[PDB]
């Protein structure tokens, strides 16, 4: 695009490249992302009014010679590589609070729209200087479907995804991505992944060997899933005190909602957010280096 200079290749999102730019016009710098059906068109654009601070913001979709181009506001660095950064002493609790509560916000905001993510991961979590971490890529998952392997041919990771989703289910609800954050918050406190499976079934049998095999008494209706078998072992459920620790009471308490099988009986983002766990909540500001 005419409009805009690369400065570097920051990133390689599912569907296409990502450049830092430096947008001639308005001097502004930039995430450009490289991706035309009418189906997409109009779901994207649909994505420039869906603003919150918590979401990275959609400034502009240049639609030009049957490419498509998302101009997206830069933010400095993903909570991944902050992740790994901070291995050693791991992220305080004040400031893994607020990032899930501003995740929360932000994912009720657009749960409130009846926009899911589909696809929340570390790597798409972005966090700036002032302490605020925003959803990026949220809704690209519905305008093109998010597939088994990016345009690298890298593995999609399967780490965070719901069990309705693993199992079949083909008209998931907003309680996908109250999991997915649910293993996001697990992680953050215990350095760890929670689920790091390497195949569907893989997956799957890790969240039984922590959370029990799911029959019909946690969850009704799941024996009739599409992918679910009668063969599946059957695993007893963990204590979380074992999953998590140190994480409190509160903060047990809440990850144990965000985890249900359930999809009807997961915690919604709205729900989350008026939890005790973020009764003395905060915003502190992160020791990142640029
Ligand atoms: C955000 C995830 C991960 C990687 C590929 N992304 C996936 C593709 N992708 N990258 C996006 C960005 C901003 C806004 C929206 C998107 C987006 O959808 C930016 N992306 C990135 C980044 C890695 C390290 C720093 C920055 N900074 C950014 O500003 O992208």
């Amino acid at each position: 695009m005419e409009n805009f200079q690369k400065v570097e290749k920051i990133g390689e999102g599912t569907y296409g490249v990502v450049y830092k730019a430096r947008n001639k016009l308005t001097g502004e710098v930039v995430a450009l992302k490289k991706i035309v059906p009418s189906t997409a068109i109009r779901e994207i654009s649909l994505l420039k009014e869906l603003n919150h601070p918590n979401i990275v913001k959609l400034l502009d979709v240049i639609h030009t010679e049957n490419k498509l181009y998302l101009v997206f506001e830069h933010v400095h660095q993903d909570l991944k590589t902050f992740m790994d950064a901070s291995a050693l002493t791991g992220i305080p609790l004040p400031l893994i609070k607020s990032y899930l509560f501003q995740l929360l916000q932000g994912l009720a905001f657009c749960h409130s729209h009846r926009v899911l993510h589909r696809d929340l991961k570390p790597q798409n979590l972005l966090i700036n200087t002032e302490g605020a971490i925003k959803l990026a890529d949220f809704g690209l998952a519905r305008a093109f479907g998010v597939p088994v392997r990016t345009y690298t041919h890298e593995v999609v990771t399967l780490w965070y995804r719901a069990p309705e989703i693993l199992l079949g289910c083909k008209y998931y609800s907003t309680a996908v991505d109250i999991w997915s954050l649910g293993c996001i918050f697990a992680e953050m406190v215990t350095r760890r992944a929670l689920f790091p499976g390497d195949s569907e079934i893989d997956q799957l049998f890790r969240i039984f060997r922590t959370l029990g095999t799911p029959d019909e008494v946690v969850w009704p209706g799941v024996t009739s899933m599409p992918d679910y078998k009668p063969s599946f072992p059957k695993w007893a459920r963990q204590d979380f005190s074992k999953v998590v620790p140190p994480l409190d009471e509160d903060g047990r308490s809440l990850l144990s909602q965000m985890l249900h099988y359930d999809p009807n009986k997961r915690i919604s983002a709205k729900a989350a957010l008026a939890h005790p766990f973020f009764q003395d909540v905060t915003k502190p500001v992160p020791h990142l280096r640029l």
